[PDB]
């Protein structure tokens, strides 16, 4: 992890803006504005690990209400409608969690 060094602080500054709403979590456009899909697959491992505070290897509603705190400060509390839709979109597998390889490619569906 290290959401500045691995990625780009400027791109992150735009990205935290691209989620600066209640429910309007355009993950596809965040992952574009932050340059994520332009960084390495092995960078995308260090990406996911910044959101998975637990280091349990899976992100779920407890973290996913404020996942932005791994992207940077000024993050805030996401809406109850957001977390519901975001877990249901971000779990491509059917296990109810965001996994890294899903999250990387979930946004390539753009
Ligand atoms: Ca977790
Ligand atoms: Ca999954």
């Amino acid at each position: 992890m290290s959401m500045t060094d691995l990625l780009n602080a400027e791109d992150i500054k735009k990205a935290v803006g691209a989620f600066s709403a209640t429910d309007s979590f355009d993950h596809k456009k965040f992952f574009q504005m932050v340059g994520l899909k332009k960084k390495s697959a092995d960078d995308v491992k260090k990406v996911f690990h910044m959101l998975d505070k637990d280091k349990s290897g899976f992100i779920e509603e407890d973290e996913l209400g404020f996942i932005l705190k791994g992207f940077s400060p000024d993050a805030r509390d996401l809406s109850a409608k957001e977390t519901k839709m975001l877990m249901a979109a971000g779990d491509k597998d059917g296990d109810g969690k965001i996994g890294v390889d899903e999250f990387s490619t979930l946004v390539a569906e753009s």
